[PDB]
C-alpha cells in the first residue's frame, strides 16, 4: 500500500470484506466467478497484475518485451517467493499454463489462452497434442517466453487474470486436489491462507516472502460469504464489515445515501446490461423487428427512475471507458423518445406488427429480484412505446444458461463483464463462432473486423476497428443494450487506499491499510 504522509495507521490492522457468496475453489485452474477471483488475487500473482487505474503493472514479471507481438519474454524479479520461502521460477508458469490447458485438468478457464493464441492451444483443447508442445518456455529460472500463433498486441493485457498466476508443481503433483488444504497450500501473492470455514468465512494473513511485503499494511482480511445484499449492508452497518460486496439494494440504497453519504463508493465498472435478442429466431431474425425493441426501450426511466443508482444508459456493448475502446455514439441515441418511439413502430408495421396484431414474445430472466424489477419495467415500457406484449418468465442460473445456448429463448436478460481491459474482452463473445454468442449472432463482417484487429500495430488504429466493430454490432441490432454498470458498495472512511479508478474492480488487499479511527 502507499500511505500517505500525515495519515495515522490504526494499531489493528485488520479487514472484513463481503464476498457476495462461499467460494468453491481457491485453485486458479479451477475458480469460475467474481468471489473467487477476490480471493485468488490476494494469494496469486501472475505475470502482470492492475495497477490503480487498471491497466497492467509489474507482478512477478518485473519487465517483459515482444518481437513482433508474437514471441513475448518476460523476465522475472529474482527475489520473487512461494510462502514456504522457495522461488517463483519460470518453470512454475511452463507448469501452471500447460496444466490450464490440459482437458484433464477441465479448467473453466482453459480457453482464455486461446485468447491469447499461445503456439499448439487449440490442437491442445482437442487432445491432438500433450500439453507440454504449449508454446511457453523456461529460458532459465527467471525469463519466461511464450511464442504466439498470430501477433496479438495486447497480449499482456490478459496476464492480470486469475487463471493465469502460477500454482506450486510441488503441492500440486504431491497433494493432487488436496493442494489448496491449508495445510499444503502455498502461495506467492501478498496474503496466505490462514482459514478456510466453508460457508462461513476465509481468513488470509500476510505473506512474509511475497516480494513486496515491506509495502503490505494489512495483516488480516477475511472474506464473508453474505449472499443477501441486505444482510451485508445491515452487518456492514453494525460494524462489522468494512467493505460490502458490490451489490446495493435498490430500496436500500437511496436511504443509504441520504443517511451515510461519505461511505457510498460508487464508479465506472467493465460491465454492460443488456437484453439479448436471439438472432436466429423469426421474427427476432429480421433486422427491423430488432431495432425496433433497441429503439423503443427508454433507458432513461430505467436508470433514473427503475434503478437510480447512477448507471449510464448505454449504445453500445463495450463500456466506452473500456481501456483502447474510442467509440462513437450512434444518432439514434440523440434522438428524442417519441421519435424513436414512431420510427419503431414504423418498422414493425413493415415486418407486419401493428396494435392489431402485435408482436409477443418471452421475455427471459434469471430469477433475482434485480432482474425481476427490471423485467417488469422493460416489459411495461415496450408495452406502451411499441404497442406489443411481453410475456414475463424466469429460470434458475443453470437452467437459464443452458437455455440461452440452446437458442429456445426470444428476449433474454444479459451481463457481460470484462476479464481484462481492452475492447476483445467483450467483441470476442459476438465473434459467430465464439463459445459465449448465446445471441447466436453470426456476421462475417464483425467476424472480419475483428481479425483484423490482430494485424494492426498501433494502438489508435486498432481502437478504430473496435468502433467500428461496434457499429457494425448496432447496425444490426445484435442487442438491446440498457446500461453500463457503476460498481457501488459501501466503504468503511477508515478504509484507505480505496480509489475506485479500476474499472475491472482488481482490489488487492496489498494496497488497503487502515486509519486510526
Amino acid at each position: 500500500a502507499d500511505v500517505p504522509a500525515g495519515v495515522q495507521l490504526a494499531d489493528k490492522q485488520t479487514l472484513v470484506r463481503n464476498n457476495g457468496s462461499e467460494v468453491q475453489s481457491l485453485d486458479p485452474h479451477k475458480i469460475e466467478g467474481v468471489p473467487e477471483s477476490n480471493v485468488s488475487r490476494d494469494l496469486f500473482e501472475g505475470l502482470l497484475i492492475s495497477d490503480v487505474e487498471g491497466h497492467p503493472s509489474p507482478g512477478v514479471a518485473e519487465k517483459w518485451e515482444n518481437k513482433d507481438f508474437k514471441v513475448w519474454t518476460f523476465h522475472l524479479r529474482e527475489n520473487a517467493k512461494w510462502s514456504d520461502g522457495t522461488p517463483v521460477t519460470a518453470h512454475d508458469f511452463v507448469y501452471s499454463w500447460q496444466r490450464l490447458a490440459d482437458p484433464n485438468t477441465a479448467s473453466p478457464y482453459a480457453s482464455y489462452l486461446q485468447y491469447g493464441h499461445i503456439a499448439n492451444i487449440d490442437d491442445i483443447i482437442a487432445g491432438k497434442k500433450p500439453a507440454t508442445d504449449l508454446g511457453v518456455k523456461a529460458l532459465d529460472d527467471h525469463t519466461f517466453e511464450v511464442t504466439l500463433s498470430e501477433p496479438v498486441p495486447y497480449f499482456y493485457k490478459l496476464l492480470v487474470h486469475p487463471s493465469v498466476s502460477p500454482v506450486p508443481k510441488s503441492a500440486v503433483e504431491k497433494f493432487g486436489d488436496k493442494w489448496t488444504q491449508p495445510a499444503n497450500i502455498v502461495t506467492n501473492g501478498a496474503y496466505k491462507l490462514k482459514n478456510w470455514v466453508v460457508n462461513e468465512r476465509i481468513v488470509l494473513e500476510r505473506n512474509p516472502q511475497y516480494w513486496d511485503n515491506a509495502k503490505t499494511v494489512i495483516n488480516q482480511v477475511t472474506y464473508l460469504p453474505i449472499s443477501s445484499e441486505v444482510t451485508d449492508v445491515n452487518r456492514y452497518r453494525s460494524g462489522e464489515i468494512d467493505m460490502t460486496y458490490n451489490n446495493m439494494p435498490i430500496e436500500l440504497f437511496q436511504k443509504l445515501k441520504k443517511e451515510i453519504p461519505n461511505e457510498v463508493r460508487v464508479d465506472p465498472y467493465l460491465c454492460t446490461y443488456y437484453y439479448e435478442i436471439n438472432n436466429q429466431k423469426a421474427p427476432f431474425n429480421d433486422v427491423r423487428v430488432r431495432t425496433a425493441l433497441k429503439l423503443a426501450l427508454d433507458r432513461d426511466i430505467i436508470v433514473n427512475k427503475v434503478k437510480n443508482q447512477g448507471d449510464l444508459p448505454a449504445y453500445s456493448y463495450t463500456p466506452p471507458y473500456t481501456d483502447g475502446a474510442k467509440l462513437v455514439e450512434p444518432e439514434w441515441f440523440k434522438w428524442s423518445q417519441q421519435k424513436r418511439n414512431e420510427e419503431a413502430k414504423k418498422l414493425l408495421a413493415e415486418a407486419g406488427f401493428t396494435a392489431d396484431k402485435p408482436l409477443t414474445f418471452d421475455l427471459l430472466y434469471n430469477t433475482s429480484d434485480l432482474h425481476k424489477k427490471l423485467a417488469i419495467a422493460v416489459a411495461s415500457i415496450w408495452k406502451k412505446n411499441l404497442g406489443v406484449n411481453v410475456n414475463l418468465e424466469n429460470q434458475e442460473w443453470k437452467t437459464f444458461l443452458d437455455t440461452r445456448h440452446q437458442g429456445t429463448f426470444d428476449v433474454a436478460r444479459a451481463g457481460w463483464c470484462a476479464d481484462y481491459n481492452e475492447p476483445t474482452s467483450f467483441l470476442n463473445t459476438m465473434l459467430s463462432d465464439s463459445s459465449n454468442n448465446t445471441a447466436h449472432y453470426k456476421s462475417p463482417a464483425f467476424d472480419k473486423l475483428i481479425a483484423d484487429t490482430l494485424k494492426v500495430a498501433d494502438d489508435t488504429q486498432r481502437s478504430e476497428l473496435y468502433a467500428k466493430a461496434e457499429q457494425q454490432l448496432d447496425k444490426d441490432s445484435a442487442i438491446v443494450p440498457v446500461y453500463y454498470y457503476v460498481n457501488a458498495r459501501l466503504v468503511k472512511p477508515w478504509v484507505g487506499g480505496y480509489t475506485g479508478k479500476d474499472p475491472l474492480d482488481n482490489i488487492y488487499v496489498k494496497n488497503l491499510y487502515i486509519i486510526k479511527h
